[PDB]
């Protein structure tokens, strides 16, 4: 029998792939998740892990008995190197295009943030990525049935998403909710607090906790699979229910606290 | 132990008053639906039943502990005496606007409907309404935290409204949908297949029935409770599962059935 992955994994330890529900697929790393959604139409891609997972990626795509190239979307969570790492190498395999919220596309076409990036001092380069199409704040991304929505969630950087979408095992369907990264985590410069340095920063990022708590949710996924539980929910050690729709209501609470207790943190040192 | 409803239950046949789940209850006859939605700030009375019927809603609206001074909002299906026969009757009683839209709304100031009815020339007389609100085709009743969604439903009459709003038990909550009667049944004298006669009405009908079998929909009820098998799903004679997200799917396509079945009757009689 298979032990399955430790919560503290790093992020380039391999997983077995494995259904989460219905169509939706898990591709990722035991640290760090990535997503296939599919269809007899294409399929779509959901996050790229870290700038060395391109091949376990597309490894675990064709463990499942998908080709790279039915991929026709990719879409990503946010524009840090441990989850846009692999983006251009996804792209050059599956040649599909990369959406991108605006706040984003810089950070991919460079392989390397800006000073709106809270971790901008910490970021490792990233390959840029080519083909990217500009995703509104509310933006569809759709291949063949296929139907993936964006929910802006700008905080732990300025281009975050998360994305919702209904996957079903015959009648039986369930709201995906892939939530992005709520930590307010930075470099050893970046002040949330410092609103004159990022004018309605921090604000937006209270936005994201309103907005991700209050998102109907069936099964919560999070680029960091701990984050949410899920090797408690999927895989050899599960202990606890896939479906949980108070998941996200909980993971937007536990981090307004965390965000609360990082302001305190800031306030306590000039 | 009591016997529970027939399905060819009178009109007026009472019915104990029971919980439907979460804070929808139950406050019909065995034969026509009423439905009460209760909240700390007040409640939202859905459909009137029959002229008639106006005592045994009260009594099970007080059967269960309730008071109808308390309800803030009244809503219902559509405008035939079944269901809206106890309209005044409940407005006197519990002080509440009686929300309707614009179809609808000549017919409950007069009590009976005029020839845009499929069955104006049964009709039986009503008590007119003297306060009523008109209600968008896609308006919000709001009491307190209730929250009424109406989806015009217009085929069975003009004026036909579904309703829909979410019901909790602790944390579990389910979509419960109020859809209108979707039967293509008439006086003697009206064709649905008689544009002419009324433009665009039987494309509405289809357009309703569209619109119907794609709502989210958890746990079904009808203004006639066998419509949906109510009777199989709640009370004594229950045996079939209260949720079921495909019932809204199939109810509509049975209609659309039975709607092209009237169509055939109608090309076989001139
Ligand atoms: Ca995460
Ligand atoms: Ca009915
Ligand atoms: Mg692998
Ligand atoms: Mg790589
Ligand atoms: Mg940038
Ligand atoms: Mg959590
Ligand atoms: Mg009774
Ligand atoms: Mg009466
Ligand atoms: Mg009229
Ligand atoms: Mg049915
Ligand atoms: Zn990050
Ligand atoms: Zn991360
Ligand atoms: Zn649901
Ligand atoms: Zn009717
Ligand atoms: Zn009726």
């Amino acid at each position: 029998a298979s032990r399955g992955c430790a919560d503290d994994a790093g992020w380039n330890d391999p997983a077995m792939p494995l259904k989460v529900y219905g169509n939706t697929w898990y591709v990722g790393t035991c640290g760090i998740s990535a997503l296939l959604v599919t269809s007899d139409a294409g399929h779509i891609l959901v996050d790229a892990a870290t700038p060395q997972a391109g091949p376990q990626i597309l490894a675990n795509i064709r463990a499942l008995g998908f080709r790279p190239e039915d991929v026709r979307a990719i879409v990503f969570s946010h524009e840090h190197f441990d989850h846009a790492g692999s983006l251009a190498e996804l792209q050059k395999a599956t040649g599909a295009p990369v959406y991108a919220r605006a706040p984003a596309i810089d950070t991919l076409k460079r392989g390397l943030p800006d000073r709106t990036d809270p971790q901008f001092e910490v970021a490792e380069p990233v390959a840029p990525v080519a083909n990217i199409v500009t995703l509104a704040d509310d933006g569809v991304v759709s291949v063949g049935p296929l139907a993936l929505t964006a929910v802006a969630s700008p905080g732990h950087t300025p281009g975050g998403t998360s994305w919702t979408w209904r996957s079903c095992e015959g009648d039986d369907c369930r709201q995906m909710v892939y939530a992005d990264s709520l930590t307010a985590i930075s470099d050893d410069v970046f002040r949330y607090s410092d609103d004159a340095a990022h004018p309605g920063y921090l604000a937006a990022f209270r936005n994201t906790l309103a907005r991700v708590a209050a998102l109907d949710c069936d099964i919560l996924v999070t680029p960091h699979p701990s984050a949410s539980g899920l090797w408690n929910r999927i895989g050899p050690r599960a202990a606890a229910p896939l479906m949980d729709t108070t998941a996200c209501r909980r993971y937007a609470q536990g981090a307004r606290q965390r965000l609360e207790k990082r302001l305190a943190e800031e306030a306590a040192t000039s």
